């Protein structure tokens, strides 16, 4: 079966902060018996005369593909809409015919205006510098399924994390949830992982008990101890071939995409390069939410 | 199901390019076919009508919400859509699509592009809009929102307001509507540069004479329009002509009334109003699916 | 329907790049195999063999036209379609790997010749060549020999000129490969601005072949009586400021028209895999010999054909 996860049904997915413990461990399952059918041939109807609408402000083939993969997978429709007309215009818009947005927007605070007019579920590709919760879920689907479970972990978190969309809700969604032993937060100084974001951790962090180790660059110490690898752009931090000695043997690299020079493509043989088969986790996901929230 | 949803046989085979070309009755059974449509997509039904036929979007000029609601008709009848964006000609463009396609959708800013791609297309073509020409569909989906809004189009007196002379749904709609229904009154709100064109309104003359229609031009939205009309249809004008709709404004007007506006919007159409149960031209873009959809159906069934 | 339209099994999982991976047997298996697609697409029936299955857009150059043929006969299959724009520097090899992760079969052009060949490297699912360069456009030697085929009733036996910009020509350089290894045609004529001649490096590898088949091979820089009154098949193409692009005498002694139609024989067809522009004229669109436009609806039974094989 591919039952829907109840708990989505109708909801907008805004914040990695909505997510329970159960709610991530029936996605993660979802996707992965949904990923079953599909390599095996399958067909899913489950969606049909269903419309999904992107609502792309800035431009992300990766991202627009991702959402629209899913949505055709479940035997769903696509219709976009490229875009001064005001935001509640469009909104009301897309409201008229689709049954689902997905909107990536610049500002943070777009998203928020959205839903205040949405009618149907506004799903968050992205926002300025906040969030990007689908993002969240499909790491977390890759660490469930590359090493065997997200509990008990240690995390790397290299890049920009001031700006790193990706990095936010990945870390509230971890800590929140799962017990994670340590968090390398390794970047440049000035470009660290936020106060805010920081901040409303601090519960958990202290009941359950997480290292928060920072570092001004790749340190042996991360290298040697970090299962998961989380590498992001920027635009002694690299990973490449001669570094990957120091990784152990079960781990996994990761990176949302797209890369520079901080992911050497000496690395992309490795087996332990997770960051391809990421995106493939992310049709799945996606496909996950997606029935689970129009179910 | 072509028991609950049998689609209008005047249509078929049809390409829609005018209003000129839809009878009263026409209208009614569009009107109708709308309806049961939107009952069954609200219900929550998936119809299968146009499984395997190929609707082809020919867009010269950018409109994201047109081409979106005919989109989304296709769809939702179980049809299928091929994008092409817009050296190479119009007609050459046109055999092309018709290579592979059951109707093409056309948006172009010179008028008489239609022309031209009639004279050569296969397939159905539907206007959506043909530079300072028509816009058949939407006329269709304005009249289903008077309907379905006010009960009744006969009786009515109707505010067409803002740039009347190049606006190609005013056009439309004053044609579809004179025609074929009993309209008591037609405020034409604009300035003087902005009126609605003398050849647009020759060919009404005698069903204007006939059916006993007051045409009552003004330069700008007085309150005898407010306080009189049933609909003000407003438009934008892509310094100082006042024409514009308020919640203030809306202290003149009836309360069985409505503001409807094809879109986008800019002054002449504050969000002050949109909370206003009058306010329709929300629940218009709605409908027009619908109408898309009857179209469609009965363009291809 | 897979005793109704049975898939040709040579051509399952593989890439389409160029028109010399094609056997006589071959061809023949995806005209008939688009036979009887046009039988069930013209019956008004429908089909689901290809339902759930994605094609996506790997375009460098930009060619709404083909990407459309493509998506039409996807969507003709029962199949899909996501679009992928490409604007950066994220490297091709990323790109690709990229779309790999939720398609089932990618439709590439490149202006580049060589892009092709890093693709298929990394590629993990079947890349059908929509244009290289100056390569060549497979699908479309295919579709051409199939308008050829339905049209004048074979292929064996023609006289055809490849007119127009033959140095850059990919259609004409994949459709001289595909007709010179697999039929006997009588006479090629090349029909060019000597600048703009097919090149010696795609004549050079089927001098044994024509030497073999005793293929006639005639350079004009015209469209001389001779060419007119022999051809059964004028398959011209579109000039892309260098001097022969520039001179008007070159594009009038390569145009069609009504005029110089009035030379050509009963029973033959004229060709182009568009868009044109003043090389044939659209004075030539009445006749019924001008087999362009019908060629554009093979075309989409031919990409069918294709795609079901390579994805059955």
């Amino acid at each position: 079966e591919l039952p829907p996860v109840a708990s989505l049904k109708g909801k907008s997915i805004t914040s990695a902060e909505q997510f329970s413990r159960a709610d991530i461990y029936a996605l993660i399952h979802l996707a992965s018996a949904m990923q079953r059918k599909i390599d095996a041939g399958e067909v899913l109807n489950l969606l049909q005369g269903r419309i999904m609408t992107p609502l792309f402000f800035e431009d992300s083939s990766r991202t627009f593909s991702s959402f629209c993969a899913a949505m055709i997978r479940l035997g769903g429709s696509v219709v976009n809409f490229k875009v001064g007309e005001t935001l509640a215009d469009t909104i009301r818009t897309l409201d008229s015919y689709s049954d689902v947005l997905v909107m990536r927007h610049p500002r943070q605070d777009a998203i928020e205006e959205a839903l205040s007019v949405a009618q149907h579920p506004i799903l968050n590709a992205g926002n300025g510098a906040g969030e990007h919760p689908t993002q969240a879920l499909l790491d977390t689907l890759t660490i469930h399924s590359e090493l065997g479970s997200v509990d008990g972990i240690t995390i790397a978190l290299i890049g920009d994390l001031k700006m790193g969309r990706t990095v936010h809700s990945l870390l509230k969604l971890l800590v929140r949830n799962f017990s994670i032993k340590c968090v390398f937060l390794v970047a440049p100084d000035a470009l660290q992982m936020p106060q805010d974001v920081l901040e409303p951790l601090q519960h958990e962090i202290a009941t359950k008990g997480v290292i928060i180790h920072r570092t001004h660059a790749l340190t042996d110490e991360v290298m040697q101890k970090s299962d998961v690898l989380y590498t992001t752009r920027l635009q002694d931090i690299t990973i490449d071939a001669a570094r990957m000695r120091l990784a152990k043997e079960k781990m996994i690299v990761m990176h949302p995409l797209p890369r520079n020079d901080e992911l050497s493509t000496t690395v992309d043989a490795d087996p332990r390069a997770a960051y391809f088969r990421q995106m493939r986790y992310g049709m799945f996901m996606r496909m996950a939410i997606l029935w689970s929230v129009l179910a």
